[PDB]
């Protein structure tokens, strides 16, 4: 996360970090718990080749990472079919867990939007995760989770700023319509962040609008943080996971 | 390239390297000369993104990089404005070079194929440069110019071999149709060829079949390397390069 | 440390932890606490050249670093006037605190060992630092204080071996009287551990033999760890500490 | 070597390049030819632990490094038994050659001093190699032999130098008499020129008064290069060398 804060330990208690096996279970990606035994997030954290599901683990919200630690193993990985690339699109995935976790104030479920959802540009929003605080600059030790607000963008306007000092046509879409962007050259997601959750508070409740998926540098002038934009894939969603 | 071997002094007249400036005008991509003004490589070694002339210059046929070196400045970058990676396609860009070149047996001009020409499986087949000779293994001084002859594989069987070990869906097109296979686990392009060309002899003469594009790692198992299709953009060389 | 295990909560009151600034108050170094107010440590950590105190400060005993940091700064750093290099001799230092600490269970100082004590081989001793675990090889997170019991070794027996596979003379003194070796091929110090204590049970009570100093490698057969042995500076210490 | 420039072909023929076996024969230190069949060293460039002649190799005078390597077996390598760091002394060795060179006006041997010949403050002298040209700076491709005008510097005046900002005792000897200085903050040897020579032309001939040997960072502010003296070697080099 760039040019945002720690987050107060009551906050985002549907975060979720994505461990790789190693010299120890390095976070690779983030996430969000959307069910109790569902973990939403990036497909290109997971894919697009087939990994093994023995050297992957879920950890529910921790305010710093490493130090408290409780992984939990994963039953299912599943990649949307579509994708190949974040560029080209459906860069979204689920997680089976082995057991439903047990809901806690501090530890549940995110809402997700209604297919109708659709989120106005300008509109206040938070992307959080234990991702990159600047390019190249790594989040350092003791890892805090980060948050930070970011006012999202028409996808229009967004695919058009990519198109700016590009040799890109006009005409060829960048940013495409599964896709949002959200952020500016103060704020923004960066590597590390994917897979994690853009949330909204609309109507109160917090609704998950996107999933950290990709971009040209971390707040770079012109080129906005992209999201997947969850209302276009409910569907699939709902097809393994119970509403 | 990995596998084959040091390339003869009178081989591949047409290759060029591109250079950076920094420290010293180091080596990023390959490229080839089809007209005495005019360089052919890929878009991703120039794009999307519009960069400054001024950091760029362009190597003629040379044994060894840095050796003996004369590099010549360029005057105008022009990439396909389909172009945004090499996944999606369209990685094809030109260079125009502020002098036309003086040619001769040492340096010469690469012939472009027929716009029907194939270049079906069997088809004797070479792709040089100066990139890594394996994955993460770069090519150690002196930096001879490497070949290597690769198989041509029809673009319908690459697909299915990209698709194996993948998530993603079996018609969802991969390989596209701009694009062509060539190489194996023992003879393939790698990061640094990228740009340069794949030459086929058809009925005694050498002609540029494609373009080193990209590829998921190098000489891998049902992963073989990917270039860009000329015969596909001749239409949009022409638009530049006088015939 | 290489070997060995994460530490008690109770064990090695005095156990510090030298952080120079950047990023984050890194660790660098180990320390002992052998007064609230004076910090033991090796020469080579802050020498020989002096170093701007304002980019230093000490951590006290904690169980993982960086979680629950409450950095001091130090307003002197003396070190041994006959330093230079580690294999030359005289690897020892001394920080004096801003302020002096309040002791308790969990933090407090370590004893030094009477001039005649020669800890000889066979007795207890132990090694304690937040040190690469092996060559090359750093302390993942969440970076626990590991510890480690190393079998003490005479030092002509350690010279001796320090010359197998080695061009120097026999006769050329490798091991020096002001040093002492502990460990082996699977126990020992590294780099991380250095300023850090070795401290054997003697007559009941702990009492710190060293200072980690050198050695060519960790654990490497034939090249045992090399301390600055605590006896023969207790003069020089006692000029600014103390009792 | 740091602020000199590329040497002319005619100069320093003596000059040699030190080689491991790796991917390619990698460049390691440098040497001098005192002899058909020998090469002067440093000792810390092979040593102090014994290593196999099978993985090393000696380069000729080359303008450039790796371009026409002619490589050449050692049947020998003789270290100084009083060598253990360069710190402490000793830093010299002898490399004896398989077969005997055959010295041309492009390739020969250079002069070593008198044992009387004493090289005043301030003579002119130059240290010549393949060496970084600054602090972690590598020298470039193609890889010249760099030489630089460095004046003598009496043992004295540079022992106090390295006391300057330092926390030795001024009693305590860091400069040996065994060792030699030259260099400034603009002209100075630097990392990989170890164990290449340091000659003046005395009167009309160039003879070696030093070896490469170390130093702390390149061209520091009170820290100029160190070399081995070669008068105070003379003896045990003649012991091998037929004079
Ligand atoms: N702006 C931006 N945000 C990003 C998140 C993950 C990878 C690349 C990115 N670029
Ligand atoms: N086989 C192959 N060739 C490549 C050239 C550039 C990037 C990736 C590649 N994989
Ligand atoms: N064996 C050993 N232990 C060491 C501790 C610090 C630096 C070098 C070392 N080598
Ligand atoms: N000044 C200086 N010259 C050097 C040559 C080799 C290693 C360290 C050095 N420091």
């Amino acid at each position: 996360i760039v040019g945002g804060q720690e987050a107060p330990r009551s906050k985002w208690p549907w975060q979720v970090s994505l461990r790789v096996h190693g010299p120890y279970w390095m976070h690779f990606c983030g996430g969000s718990l959307i069910h109790p035994q569902w973990v939403l997030t990036a497909a290109h954290c997971v894919g697009p080749d087939v990994k093994d599901l023995a050297a992957l683990r879920v950890q529910l919200r921790e305010q710093h990472l490493y130090y408290q630690d409780q992984l939990l193993p994963v039953s299912r990985i599943i990649v949307h079919p579509q994708f190949y690339t974040a560029q080209i699109g459906a860069d979204i995935a689920l997680l089976e867990l082995e057991e439903p976790v047990k809901v806690s104030s501090h530890v549940h479920t995110v809402t997700l939007p209604p297919a109708s959802e659709t989120f106005p540009p300008g509109m206040p929003c938070w992307v959080t995760g234990w991702g990159d605080v600047d390019n190249d600059e790594r989040l350092p030790p003791p890892f805090p989770l980060k948050q930070v607000k970011v006012p999202i963008m028409e996808n229009h306007i967004c695919d058009a700023k990519y198109h700016l000092g590009a040799y890109t046509g006009d005409d060829v879409r960048i940013v495409r319509d599964d896709m949002l962007c959200a952020g500016n050259t103060r704020r923004d997601s960066c590597q590390g962040d994917s897979g994690g959750p853009l949330v909204c508070k609309v109507n109160g409740t917090w609704l998950q609008a996107g999933v950290v998926s990709w971009g040209e540098g971390c707040a770079q002038p012109n080129r906005p943080g992209i999201y997947t934009r969850v209302t276009y894939y409910l569907d699939w969603i709902h097809h393994y996971v119970p509403k």
